[PDB]
């Protein structure tokens, strides 16, 4: 089902082989606090940091415009085995509120997306 045709927006670098389906947040405050509510997050970021962690788990997801082959994001992922993504097209990140512009759609922060994460390949609605 889907992943055959999923309306998928871009693909960067596959970081580490993960998945996972979370709600756009660029905060490790606004994921203690989803944890708290039902979770599911993600992080974008243009530069990851070890003391994130925190911030890492509850956002069992985690797609950045920087990271590369190999930096604390994926050694740090890699340790976590949590789903990143590094160094994506040109995402343009738009104030109003706290989006990406990849592909041909704009993600902002205040939807639901899921990317994959053994190939890096980003799709939108959780799937079924």
């Amino acid at each position: 089902a889907a992943l055959k045709a999923g309306e998928v927006i871009g693909s960067a670098l596959p970081a580490s082989p993960g998945a996972a389906a979370g709600k756009v947040y660029f905060t490790a405050d606004e994921a203690k606090a989803a944890h708290e509510k039902g979770e599911r997050v993600i992080l974008v970021r243009l530069e990851t940091s070890p003391e994130d962690i925190e911030g890492m788990h509850a956002a069992e997801g985690i797609l950045t415009v920087r990271g590369g082959m190999t930096s604390h994001a994926a050694v740090v992922a890699r340790g976590m085995g949590t789903c990143c993504v590094s160094g994506c097209g040109e995402i343009k990140i738009n104030e109003e509120a706290k989006t990406f512009e990849l592909g041909g759609h704009t993600f902002a922060e205040g939807d639901y997306i899921s990317l994959d994460g053994s190939t890096g390949k980003i799709y939108k609605g959780d799937i079924e």
